[PDB]
């Protein structure tokens, strides 16, 4: 009781080819449902639409959330790490958590007495087997405190199962992790763990000096032909023939390459200028989406693509990107200039654009008397000889996410981006733990349900060992860095208005050095 | 399944197209209204995985 | 009642560094610390609200 149990261990450090890192952050819990279950679907509803029903269950516990990177890293350092280095990978995971204590609360006339009860307790594990359904990827807010010092309340915890409408099926399943070994917990005693990573790709977080159709060199030719006549073209006659010709470097266009550009999925285009898009309300029926089992979702991102074409900043893919809020924003119908589009410009390098055809093809064979057929591809599979590079990460951005223990998955790579596992950190959840008012002085066949109303608190931090690939280009020229520009402004950036609160200026990319392709 | 794997207690932090023209009254006039992602419109919230692949065929009964 | 010491700038060009106000100067001064009070936050709400906390209880040591 008159011991800490142990220190706030918040830094960042650079010994070379590594970098560590952890964040102390004081955090709250509360109970829930008074310490009872639920069942969820079509309920506490929205009314009918097989797309949007549910059904699932809302625990009495919580767990954390810290799936994101503004949570590990302060702006500058971050900045660090994207000047020098082209990719990374984290490595070591480590997990703290202590000082814990715990409050009870008596309403008595509207006065409340808020003292502690020392002698009360709480559980928590992990999920080193991954038998509960997994939470994260999924981006909720409630992640820590993307600044330092403000406190924040542990989000409750919910899954779903299989389900038909507002029925369950039989197939569908039903958990309670009281059903787990977990370390129990009294204030004064403190409770740590730690995992690894395993093997992962780099993200690379670099541009390219190069495009697909860009790659040959410009004083020669290649020593192959290429079909450049169908007709002749000597005064006023037209009759069948063929020209044909090699490729020099004023017809480049034509070209024989030797690879193939990235997979793709048509989006509608839209404006960030009111006036340009179409008078109709397509938000729901014009969308790009998928059909499963009678339920027609969205399909957002979607697939790793290109926001635009050069000079188009007025417009992105309808659904095809990122958005992110500022500080004060709420939750529906708010406008643009409460929010943050992303700029994926960088791909136009190897990936289509998401508002563009993938290219066209034919649909038949001519002849004399047939004309030349030729239809237009928006839906795009892969070939051999395709490469690609997958959603770039942003600082406010998720990042890894659990992959679906199936036996068949093709480039994990999740869409949001991040790093995917067969094996993912675990889930660490707790609750308060529950204790019963006075019990009546006889026997009474049913359990209990008065309890005095609590809630317990503390400070937690996590240690992150990361990988990364320092770079080794030779370009001359000196590249683009990110910096905060130079003028005056009356607010600073990333800084706290007299208020306090702490809000960004931009979102931040990652793919800003140029690495040769 | 792949669209029911997040959290119903909670929202994303992200945003997505909501509005693409004004709704109060009786006018119609071009402009944009986001919003996040609700427990409510689970429909809408951007996921990271995607389906398989696949083949249309021709139904028929039993 | 007057000063002891105070913080030589760190730069390049630095003359006689003996302070104006008198005392002792060094290129690496005895050190701040500083503390602050714990945060602890109050009865929070039964479900989820993605802002942050802002009532805690005040308190002193």
């Amino acid at each position: 009781v008159g011991n800490s149990s142990g220190n706030w261990h918040c830094d960042s450090t650079w010994m070379g080819d590594r970098v560590i890192t952890t964040s102390t952050r004081t955090w709250a819990l509360p109970t829930y449902n008074n310490h009872l279950y639920k069942q969820i679907s079509n309920s506490t509803s929205g009314g009918s639409s097989n797309d949007n029903a549910y059904f699932g269950y809302s625990t009495p516990w919580g767990y954390f959330d810290f799936n994101r990177f503004h949570c590990h890293f302060s702006p500058r350092d971050w900045q660090r790490l994207i000047n020098n280095n082209w990719g990374f990978r984290p490595k070591r995971l480590s997990f703290k958590l202590f000082n814990i204590q715990v409050k009870e609360v008596t309403q008595n006339e509207g006065t409340k007495t808020i003292a502690n009860n020392l002698t009360s307790t709480i559980q928590v594990f992990t999920d080193s087997e991954y038998q509960l359904p997994y939470v994260l990827g999924s981006a909720h807010q409630g992640c820590l405190p993307p600044f330092p010092a403000d406190v924040f309340m542990i989000p409750q915890y919910g899954y779903l199962t299989l389900n038909n409408g507002s029925q369950a099926v039989g197939r569908s399943s039903f958990y309670c992790l009281e059903y787990f070994p977990s370390q129990m917990l009294r204030t004064g005693n403190n409770f740590q763990f730690t995992y690894t990573f395993e093997d992962v790709p780099f993200h690379s977080s670099y541009a390219h000096s190069q495009s697909l159709d860009r790659l040959m060199n410009p004083l020669i030719d290649q020593y192959l032909y290429y079909l450049s006549r169908t007709q002749t073209t000597g005064g006023t006659t037209n009759t069948q023939t063929l020209g044909f010709s090699q490729g020099g470097p004023n017809t480049m266009a034509n070209q024989a390459k030797n690879w193939l550009p990235g997979p793709c999925y048509r989006q509608q285009r839209v404006s960030k200028t009111s006036a340009d898009n179409n008078n109709s309300e397509y938000s729901w029926t014009g969308a790009t989406k998928y059909h499963l089992n009678g339920r027609d979702s969205l399909v957002n991102p979607g697939p790793a693509m290109a926001s635009h074409k050069d000079d188009e900043e007025k417009f992105f893919p309808q659904s095809g990107v990122l958005i992110f809020g500022k500080q004060g924003s709420e939750k529906t119908n708010v406008d643009i200039e409460k929010v943050m589009i992303t700029d994926e410009e960088e791909i136009r390098t190897t990936n289509p654009v998401a508002t563009e055809q993938y290219g066209s093809v034919s649909t038949n064979l001519q002849r004399g008397n047939r004309q030349a057929a030729t239809a237009d591809v928006n839906t795009q599979g892969v070939l051999p000889g395709m490469v690609w590079q997958d959603r770039d990460v942003y600082l406010q951005g998720p990042i890894w996410a659990k992959i679906p223990h199936t036996d068949g998955h093709f480039h994990p790579s999740p869409l949001m981006g991040g790093f995917g596992l067969k094996h993912p950190p675990p889930q660490i959840l707790i609750k308060n733990t529950p204790v019963p008012a006075d019990p009546p002085t006889t026997f009474n066949q049913s359990k209990l349900n008065s309890f005095i109303t609590q809630y317990s608190t503390g400070q937690v931090s996590v240690e992150i060992e990361w990988e990364l690939q320092k770079e080794n280009s030779k370009r001359w020229n000196p590249e683009i860095q990110y910096t905060s520009n130079y003028y005056k402004s009356t607010s600073v950036d990333f800084a706290v208005n007299t208020e306090g609160v702490y809000s960004e200026p931009r979102p931040i990319g990652t793919r800003y050095l140029t690495r040769n392709l």
